[PDB]
RNA sequence: AUUAAAAGGAAAUUGGGGUGACAGAAAAUAACGGGAGAGGUGAAAAUCCAU
């Protein structure tokens, strides 16, 4: 059920607590292989280390070239609804790992959601102490 | 029986001043992809997960 070189999309959602390496078809409805940081480490604190993000992104690519997807439209995103809109630590490691993995890199975009207007944020008035 | 006060009141623009009748985030629901973790912390656990 594989084909020749088919462009993919890599919605790499990496936050301060975890990382996600998700590749689908260009329609965005059928995923190809999705490996996250928590599937590559045993320590909870290391669910989003750059080594964890790069190792996961490494093994993700091998399946992509195995199935024929070689080029990826990267999409960068962090947990930025009402929280921090900056991509987490392992975001760059995951992208670079794919680049070292001999994958053509197409468009790169930031798909972190930006609320036109927002709900309440957790923490109350005085915030986190 | 004085005037016409850089006293006051009365008859071209400025105004997120007051009243009255477009946007996606967050979450839910529906359906599809995938099949093992996900949240969370300085570190963990109670928690959600093969329905």
């Amino acid at each position: 059920g594989s084909t020749k070189d088919a462009f993919g999309v890599a919605h790499i959602y990496a936050t301060f607590n975890d990382t996600f390496v998700h590749v689908t078809d260009i329609s965005g409805k059928e995923t190809i292989i999705r490996i996250t940081g928590g599937m590559r480490v045993k320590a909870d604190r290391d669910e989003s280390s750059p080594y964890a993000a790069m190792t996961a992104a490494q093994d993700v690519a091998k399946r992509c070239k195995d199935l024929g997807v070689t080029s990826l439209h990267i999409k960068m995103r962090g947990e930025g609804g009402v929280y921090s809109k900056t991509p987490g630590p392992g975001a760059q490691a995951a992208l670079r790992a794919l680049a070292r993995a001999n994958m053509k890199i197409g468009r790169i975009e930031d798909v972190t959601p930006i609320p036109t207007d927002c709900t309440k944020r957790k923490g109350g008035r005085r915030g986190r102490r």
